């Protein structure tokens, strides 16, 4: 008997005022204090937002990474591992929300001569948290394209926060490759029209894009084809419209042609900006990471709206999340999911949503194509059964007692650290999951040791990523309960 092959890394995100909206590092010794609570519950290390529009504020190639080398260097001396995200978009923003930190203010001034930089929704309403993918390649900003800056940063991050990588403290750099850091367009915008469980909409109507879709109908002799335009708006359900509707025109040449557009963009624009991480990390011992967004509303009915606008092209018969996964092959990238906590009992029936099974539709595609699966919790959670939920996906085929399980998550991450996870009942229960997660055997910082970054294998084609949306295949089984709940 020796089940250390079970083992699975929780990590914990920090809060997103870790560093404060002026770039300063202000709350070490509450941090420290935290960390300390962490540290006695034996979690592996922590998982911080990187943001672009406090580091790179002043101007271009004016980074400021004060702040973040205090944090990191206050991580290092509690004895924790350290993911970083690289945070190309904007944090808040929202009603409520009491951290609020733009892109930044020089990169939204080219919005006032070009407001196309931002993806755009069918009645002109520009996103400013993000800029559209179609400006990638576009030397808009001071000479520089979004993928240049994207790269420069990652780039002096690098140089900057190198001793950290060469001890062992960064592990991870998860890309964001959208808003929330998400590869997804931002199809439900919560404060400006749309309420969960809408259908949300199609944000791909900046001039760039258009021009994008223009070129692809005109490769293949459709100069007429446009956008559909009988798919609603951001609160209707899929009945109210034509093309989302049961056997509606989202079926169709055209609606399939579009549809595949869509979220064929979202893969280029993560093949690309990867191809850029891999080089700029090349030789360190990291996994780099992807943010696929959880879009559970609608799974149950047959257009998946939601997940389609939100350009996850997943239907019952082709598998919209193992071509992202095939994309991020070449890269040995990892996917990093959500909804790990969530059971389809908690859920509204009217949503019509199904986390545990996108959940296990997601991790298996990405075992299929060989990579690396880690998840997050969707929703605040305290208690047993959310804990025991996610131990469930962990170890889906729970414990092998003398070898590595047949599948399993390459680590947790928590959302997030406050002062009321680690006080009371809640902390009593934070603790022993992580004893779950860990087998019940003590933090291990040695597990799960990361080789020198190789380079990107070959591009591949979107024809060729393509090929891993069919046949759909069935899920790999999960236990309907953990093996080894709380308690």
């Amino acid at each position: 008997v020796n089940v250390k092959g079970n083992y699975v890394q929780v990590y914990v995100m920090l809060p997103l005022d870790a560093v404060s909206v002026n770039n300063r590092f202000e709350k070490g010794d509450e941090l420290r204090a935290q960390l300390r609570k962490l540290v006695e519950a034996g979690v592996d290390g922590v998982m911080v937002d990187v943001w672009w529009g406090l580091v790179e504020g002043k101007g271009p190639k004016a980074y400021d990474w004060s702040a973040y080398k205090q944090l990191f260097e206050l991580v290092q001396k509690a004895g924790l591992k350290l993911q970083a995200i690289m945070s190309f978009h904007q944090c808040g923003g929202n009603v409520g929300d009491a951290v609020n930190i733009p892109i930044p203010q020089w990169v939204r001034d080219v919005g006032t001569r070009d407001p196309d930089i931002f993806y755009t929704d069918g009645h002109g309403t520009r996103n400013i948290e993000y800029l559209t993918l179609g400006v990638d390649n576009q030397p808009l900003f001071h000479g520089r394209s979004a993928v240049q800056m994207y790269a420069d940063y990652m780039t002096s991050f690098r140089e900057n926060m190198k001793e950290f990588l060469d001890a062992g403290v960064i592990v991870d750099i998860e890309v964001g490759l959208g808003p929330a850091g998400e590869m997804r367009y931002p199809s439900y915008p919560q404060s400006h029209g749309w309420s969960f469980p809408g259908i949300g909409e199609f944000i791909c109507y900046d001039k760039y894009l258009q021009a994008d879709f223009k070129a692809a109908a005109a490769a293949v002799g459709h100069p007429e084809w446009e956008f559909p335009n009988d798919v609603g708006q951001y609160n209707d359900t899929p009945e109210r419209t034509q093309f989302f509707r049961d056997n509606g025109t989202y079926l169709s040449e055209k609606g399939r042609f579009f549809l595949a557009w869509y979220s064929n963009n979202l893969i280029k624009h993560g093949d690309r900006i990867l191809d850029e991480a891999n080089k700029v990390f090349l030789g360190y011992k990291v996994q780099l990471a992807i943010k696929i967004s959880g879009i559970h509303w609608w799974y149950k009915v047959p257009s998946h709206a939601a997940e389609l606008t939100a350009g996850y092209y997943n239907l019952h018969d082709r598998d919209g999340y193992r071509t992202i996964a095939r994309m991020l092959k070449r890269h040995r990238a990892s996917i990093n999911f959500t909804c790990a906590e969530m059971r389809d009992s908690e859920q509204s029936s009217q949503a019509m949503s199904a986390p545990e099974e996108l959940v296990q539709q997601v991790l298996s595609a990405g075992w299929r194509e060989g990579l690396n699966v880690a998840c997050e919790n969707a929703l605040p959670r305290y208690d047993p059964t959310a804990y025991n939920t996610i131990l469930r996906n962990a170890r889906p085929h729970g414990i092998n007692q003398s070898g590595p399980p047949e599948h399993k998550l390459f680590g947790f991450t928590y959302l997030r650290l406050s002062n009321q996870l680690v006080e009371g009942q809640n902390y009593a229960n934070f603790k022993t999951f992580v004893d779950r997660m860990h087998a019940n055997l003590p933090r291990d910082p040695y597990v799960d040791p990361m080789a020198p970054l190789p380079r990107s294998g070959p591009e591949i084609s979107i024809e060729m990523i393509l090929q891993a949306a069919q046949p759909k295949l069935q899920p790999f089984p999960f236990q309907e309960h953990t093996d080894l709940p709380v308690g």
